């Protein structure tokens, strides 16, 4: 099986959606304990699936920026800005209707992803 | 690997969500053209995933009953009634907030599934 039990496989990545809310950093730490990271979004398909999978509630995904620095993925890779992040905060979240920023310390559900096995 | 390109894998089933609306029957045939069937739901996990994946819009799933007979799955097998179908129609649909019945002739988006490869 390309993905573990309880994980969702789509476009060569395995996704997990949280059942509890935590800070961005805590969510990132939770994801890392399962070989994953806060959701990295490589394409329009990933984005549409994620907004939909997320649903009405806001969910932390793997994009955040340090003061005076470009957005960086949760796994370190550079962001090519193929999509726009609204708001003026430094951590990115999304839901079925938007992709925006929020204060990183806010407790939100989250979504992790990692490559297929 | 477990599911083909553009399908979503979860709890051993591959899912596909429509881009257009159609009658329940037309939906079943479309699913059929891809070796699948209108979404069979065997557990609360399956249901919770389908409802959120479906989103705000109503989507047809694999339950239909012919007057005089009991509900049956899109693939012909018997329904164990582990859950209750509300409303008063012969075709089941679902969305992020509910799962009920509706006139089979209505044109709704749909969701198919099939077993892992």
């Amino acid at each position: 099986s390309s993905c573990s039990e309880d994980w969702v496989g789509y476009q060569r990545k395995c996704y997990f959606i949280s059942t509890v809310k935590r800070s961005w950093t805590s969510a990132q730490n939770a994801c890392s304990e399962h070989g994953a990271t806060l959701a990295v979004i490589d394409s329009e398909k990933d984005m549409n699936f994620l907004k939909r999978y997320a649903g009405r509630e806001e969910h932390w995904v793997g994009l955040k920026k340090e003061p005076g620095h470009p957005w960086k993925w949760s796994n370190g890779k550079e962001f090519n800005n193929w999509f726009n992040v609204t708001g003026s905060d430094k951590c990115v979240f999304l839901k079925n209707t938007e992709v925006s920023s929020m204060e990183c310390e806010k407790n939100l559900y989250w979504i992790c992803n990692k490559p297929y096995k």
